[PDB]
């Protein structure tokens, strides 16, 4: 089910969702992929995470044109980090108004990264503060703790069984949980287990770094962090 368009990939995952793919070489682990998510909600779209730089990034909107030819409305990123944020420029370019964790946009200038223009705020319970949250649509926005970074945050598409745990989340294969350079690791197997918990009729769980996976990749994420304490 993989379209190739330039040098990126996009999957459907859903009559309304798919999948956006991008590549970066790093000499010492190959060209890794980042995945991010497109979903059409009635005469627009919405995008899950940048690509990892603005050029590929001009591509997710290209192929868009494409293959919905709708309005880009909107954009949520999922943390401070150069796959999930390095094409925030070729949005703002594009016009398309640009959502991410209030922690996310502190942190983005000392990264090499362009803030979002608006933050999002959390409720006690880690559900987003829904007037943070305009036009949304289908996409719910959950604050699972900190992980993988500080700032990280999931998605959930209602009307779907799909949840996004970006670089929180390994698939049940993997060997180890990736880059911990900013990790929180005395919290990250709770926040890994608390994102399960926030989207229990999820049944496919769609990430940064492999292929979406059944609900075992998170027992398993959560499971190597336990390592980690
Ligand atoms: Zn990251
Ligand atoms: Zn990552």
């Amino acid at each position: 089910g993989d379209q190739r368009f330039g040098d990126l990939v996009f999957r459907q995952l859903a009559p309304n969702v798919w999948q956006h793919t991008s590549y970066l070489d790093m000499p010492g682990f190959g060209a890794v992929a980042s995945n991010g998510l497109i979903v059409r909600d009635g005469g627009r779209v919405l995008v899950v995470d940048t690509a990892w730089t603005d050029d590929q990034t001009a591509q997710i909107l290209n192929w868009i044109k494409q293959e919905i030819n709708l309005p880009v409305a909107l954009a949520v990123v999922t943390h401070a980090h150069q796959d999930k944020m390095g094409g925030m420029g070729a949005l703002h370019a594009a016009g398309i108004a640009t959502y991410a964790n209030a922690l996310s946009n502190q942190l983005a200038p000392q990264e090499g990264l362009v803030a979002a223009q608006h933050s999002l705020t959390f409720a006690a319970n880690g559900w987003v503060e829904p007037a943070t949250a305009p036009n949304f649509g289908p996409l719910k926005v959950f604050y699972p703790g900190p992980g993988h970074t500080s700032d990280n945050i999931t998605v959930g598409i209602d009307g779907t069984d799909i949840a996004f745990g970006g670089c929180l989340i390994k698939d049940s294969k993997a060997k180890s949980l990736g880059n911990l350079g900013d990790a929180d690791t005395e919290h990250y197997a709770a926040s890994a287990r608390a994102f399960g918990a926030a989207f229990p009729k999820a049944s496919m769980i769609v990430m940064s770094h492999s292929a979406p996976d059944s609900r075992a990749a998170i027992t398993h994420t959560a499971r190597m962090a336990d390592k980690l304490r």
